[PDB]
């Protein structure tokens, strides 16, 4: 176990280059930036807002969630994000940046006449299809459900796929891009979505309120789940919130392992390195970007590392 970098505000996204080195995203710091394996440092772009997950596009520049911002107040030591007054949320979108220039373009801020409230995480397919999750925002009394969309290669059109689930964060695709799986925060349990092909869910059967995936693994106890990244045996990485940890999870639902972090706030795991069989995890209670020895490869992302 490895510490690559400190001192970041709220480290997320992380997009590991084929070098080693990182671009990630500072939600608190709302930018983009690019840490080397050294802990050196480089601002790659300003993403005012809530620059929440990042993911390398099939045109070369950084895709990002952006869910509008968070209250910043601090806890346990640590600025943890809370629901934003209406001022401090300008709105959710999916955004681009030019890594080389810094440019960043606004894609979507709506889906329909909906517009985006908390995007958090999202997947490329091959063909360029775009998952992402939508979190939610939360206010004084209420919050807003979860959700999960799709954006059609060559970024015509966005879709609902999933809604009315509680807030939704990682997000991720099966070796064979046949599932998609999507972490549920508060109950700590990953949803498995069938694929009747690129960017369409197979709805299932109910089992109890409209369900339209399949609960594979809820963990027990006070456990929540944060963002995940996916190997190429098919097993989901994510990480899980409270107890600290990455819960390693078997596409049939059985829970391989949990691989403590020693940060309650873990918020995601991206794989490089050689063979992928690197793990770098953003500890966003310490501020720290980690690197730690994986026993199986990662499976290679889309557009970065196929
Ligand atoms: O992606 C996210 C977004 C919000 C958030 C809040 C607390 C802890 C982890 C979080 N991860
Ligand atoms: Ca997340
Ligand atoms: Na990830």
């Amino acid at each position: 176990v490895r510490v690559l970098a400190t001192d970041l505000a709220f480290p997320e996204g992380p997009v590991v280059m084929p070098d080693g080195s990182v671009v990630l995203v500072e939600i608190r710091a709302q930018q983009l930036t690019r840490v080397w394996p050294d802990g050196r440092k480089e601002v790659v772009a300003k993403v005012p807002g809530g620059p929440n997950g990042a993911a390398l596009g099939p045109d070369g520049k950084m895709y990002i969630c952006n869910n509008g911002g968070f209250g910043w107040f601090p806890s346990r030591g640590t600025m943890m994000p809370g629901a934003p007054a209406p001022h401090e949320y300008i709105g959710g979108s999916i955004q681009r940046v030019d890594l080389q220039s810094g440019e960043v373009e606004t894609l979507f801020d709506k889906c329909g006449e909906h517009p985006l409230k908390g995007p958090n995480d999202l997947v490329f397919d091959k063909h360029g299809g775009l998952w992402f999750t939508d979190l939610g925002k939360r206010r004084a009394r209420d919050m807003d459900v979860g959700a999960a969309y799709y954006i059609k290669p060559g970024m015509t059109e966005i879709t609902e796929q999933v809604f009315g689930t509680l807030p939704l964060n990682g997000i991720g695709l099966s070796p064979d891009e046949a599932t998609m799986y999507a972490a549920e925060t508060p109950t700590g349990r990953l949803w498995a979505f069938d694929l009747s092909g690129p960017g369409e869910v197979k709805p299932r059967d109910v089992i109890y309120r409209g369900e339209k995936g399949k609960p594979i693994c809820g963990l027990g106890g006070y456990q929540m789940f944060d963002s995940l990244a996916v190997e190429a045996s098919g097993n989901v990485c994510v990480a899980t919130l409270v107890s600290g940890c990455i819960s390693v999870i078997a596409p049939d639902g059985t829970l391989v392992e949990q691989v403590p972090t020693g940060d309650r706030v873990t918020t995601n795991i991206a794989f490089g390195g050689p063979d992928l069989k690197t793990a770098y995890i953003t500890l966003s209670g310490k501020g720290e970007l980690i690197a730690m020895d994986w026993s199986r490869p990662g499976l290679p992302l889309n557009f970065l590392n196929k």
